[PDB]
């Protein structure tokens, strides 16, 4: 199959408690991105998820980081090589 | 009333779920820890906390952080000035 990480980002974003998404590489490159997530915020993520992996040995045991506000909660994942982020509103 | 942080660590170490806590100021200045949370621990811990913090715009709004994997959960926020991380297993 062809599947692109624009459509996926479109079909995250279906999820009507899912108000933005942002992918990076290990080094902060925005891959791509919608909604409350956006350029400003691909670096810090990246930071999030690079600080969070060195709290940990494997194997492959890479800790899920949440962070949660009154503006609501993002959770950062790493999913086949790329750093995921999702926020939610609450 | 006199209190100091090396009688909060002991107070908080009594929980049986947690298993590590540690502070730090916002530099990364290990102020005091216990258990599965120590010396080379506490850059990490404020960096997470310093990064989380500039996804958002106050008043006050300091996200908390969480970090989940096999080994346990993180909880990293700040009270009266200075970064609070709590290390409990699952």
């Amino acid at each position: 199959m062809e599947a692109t990480l624009e459509q996926h980002l479109e079909d995250t974003m279906k999820n009507p408690s899912i108000v933005g998404v942002l992918c990076t590489d290990s080094q902060g490159l925005n891959l791509g991105c919608r909604g409350t997530l956006s350029d400003e915020h691909a670096g810090v993520i990246s930071v999030l998820a690079q600080q969070a992996a060195k709290l940990t040995s494997d194997p492959t045991d890479i800790p899920v980081v949440c962070l949660e506000s009154d503006n609501g909660n993002i959770m950062i994942q790493k999913h086949d090589g790329i750093t995921v982020a999702v926020h939610k509103m609450a």
